[PDB]
């Protein structure tokens, strides 16, 4: 028990790495805005289940390389990042954990190294197989160029107007979660309820004080050119990523969001629907009044449904 | 037998397909500087034995489209090409031929898509596991800036060097065959024995003049910019190829050489050593007194291991 950091060089860059317990690996995976401190309660629930929860801050954030160029954000960056992780610890294989870009990166890194990553725990953004289109293409021909928030996250200037840590981390925290107000939840489609909004106030008490100190501070000596630049490169991976076309991830899987995630907006699929694209599935969970932060809102459930997946995963391994 | 000429929309460019036969799909990729009309003699024989033979043109060659941007070049658009060509055909999966860069970007499809793909057979270029470093700074490192031919072929001016294909497409014919004088066939890290040099007359009886004068009347339409592209792609494919940085080609594989193949030099391994990226290596043959283009030199025995190849690979 206790977490150890160090700083490890892989694929060009430079990975900062936090760690706790011993066993089979358990790779997790942030998103956008977060760090390697989201998962402290999961890593340390699954390190006394005895496993070795392994979570770096990705490319773009924390003390990892953040390089300014955007194309460098595609899977392929990351999953080589993992890749090289993996290999400068001399682990053979990995089970994946993600939440929010994490989840994406997490579901291509499956299907492309299979050998290496032997499952897939997906939080909030469910698994969507490839397909003829892209998301920015469909939402510009169907006239929401305006409304939808990724456009508004690529520009440029995205990076001044979430520039005040202090600010727009407990913002997101709140109006992307369970507690704040129906009908004021952030929406990805609605430019007025946007994620950066000033928080009203004090934060839930789901949300540790802790992590929302550490992350302010990650944040305003960072910025936020890096995270934001995962979404100016997922139009350019559009191209990149067609072998992928119809492929389906068959390792096993498990996939949990809260149903007061204003992303569900975007995949209108049930859970048993999600098993075309993932056949390896083991069991759905959609949360009640709970947002898209499910491992803080929803921090004792999600460490317990990792702790019993990851058993699971162990039995069909064996 | 018949063959058949077509385009595909698929994967944002035109395919120019042609293709031959009936039964489980296999998929031919040429490489520089070719088209598929190399591919005829092999199409033709699995044809007559229960084979769908499919060659297309592949991205920067031919009646294809063939993009100005080097980056366009990589094995991932040449792998989505071929992912939505079978989709379009409605093809479920095929084995992969390849020869030259169709046989790297045949190898990197099957790490891809193995539930598309396959197996693979393989031509002149041997599957080596990506590993810390490209050849590129393996070559810049150890001194051969003014000896590696890439350098140059990677070149802008290279476009002018290759155009006039009257000359250049019987020139690499012989300089890379094994009816070159040895000590004089094409070298990777020789400047003074370039693939461009012209030939001295006629092509050895083994180029068949159909093929020939199929290849001359493309280049001299289309240009060498988007082949040599292919080079020009390889050194920023680098980075994009980090996921597979460890990765074995798992399906039943086949690996056919020339010994006076100029390209024996960069790749010193035995075919014993080459199992291990390759584990489902079910045979490997290096042909003597044949160069780099294996599938015209010694056309009947290409055909002939390919269709024996297919049959144990449906067997399985």
């Amino acid at each position: 028990g206790g977490v150890k950091e160090y700083d490890i060089a892989t694929n060009g860059i430079s990975l900062h790495v936090t760690e706790q317990g011993a066993g089979p690996a358990v790779l997790f995976c942030h998103g956008f805005p977060d760090t390697s401190y989201t998962w402290r309660r999961q890593m340390n629930a699954i390190a006394s289940a005895g496993y070795r929860a392994i979570a770096p801050d990705m490319r773009g954030y924390g003390r990892s390389s953040a390089p300014a160029d955007a194309s460098l954000y595609t899977p392929l960056h990351t999953t080589g990042d993992l890749i090289g992780l993996l290999d400068a610890l001399k682990i053979s294989s990995a089970v994946l954990v993600g939440h929010d870009w994490g989840a994406t990166h997490a579901w291509n890194a499956a299907l492309m190294r299979p050998d290496r990553f032997k499952a897939v725990f997906g939080l909030s953004v469910p698994f969507v197989t490839r397909g003829e289109s892209s998301v920015f293409e469909r939402m510009r021909e169907s006239g929401r160029q305006d409304d939808f928030y990724m456009f508004e996250q690529i520009r440029p200037d995205a990076d001044q107007i979430w520039a005040d840590a202090a600010v727009t981390i407990p913002g997101i925290l709140y109006w992307a979660s369970g507690s704040a107000p129906e009908g004021e939840q952030w929406s990805p489609l609605d430019r007025t309820r946007s994620l950066y909004r000033a928080a009203p106030g004090p934060l839930p008490s789901w949300a540790e004080a802790d992590y929302v100190a550490h992350n302010i501070a990650e944040f305003r000596r960072t910025g936020f050119h890096g995270g934001l630049n995962y979404y100016r490169a997922a139009e350019p991976y559009f191209t990149l990523s067609a072998p992928w076309k119809g492929a389906k991830i068959t390792q096993p899987s498990f996939f949990i969001w809260g149903k007061s995630d204003g992303l569900k907006e975007l995949y209108p699929f049930t859970l048993q629907q999600m098993r075309a694209g993932l056949p390896g599935l083991m069991g759905g969970l959609e949360l009640d009044n709970v947002g898209h932060w499910v491992q803080h809102e929803a921090s004792a459930e999600v460490s317990e449904q990792l702790v019993r997946f990851l058993r699971t995963v162990d039995a069909v391994l064996s």
